[PDB]
């Protein structure tokens, strides 16, 4: 990664709570970088471990992902979390 990557990811684990927030069945659909195998993987690891355990996979899973800054803010506009989406820009430009 990058070091607007990891600076990003950062404070994405910084801010648990917010982030916590997310519907992790919701957002799948909208995060591009990922692709159709890494959707049906993530989809039956939300069937069996619920939304919690299932959004640190999706992180960890994302940054190995080209591009993923920018499909987490474009996913997090889609699932009306807007205001995070425009803080996770502001420290990846940071």
């Amino acid at each position: 990664m990058t070091v607007a990557e990891d600076k990003t990811f950062q404070y994405i684990r910084q801010h648990h709570s917010n982030f916590s927030r997310i519907h992790v069945l919701e957002i799948l659909p909208y995060l591009s970088c990922l692709t159709t195998s890494d959707q049906d993987r993530l989809r039956a690891t939300y069937e069996r471990w619920g939304n919690q355990d299932t959004l640190l996979e999706l992180f960890t899973s994302l940054r190995c992902r080209n591009g993923w800054v920018h499909s987490l803010i474009g996913a997090l506009r889609a699932c009306e979390l807007s205001g995070l989406a425009d803080e996770v820009a502001r420290i990846y430009h940071s």
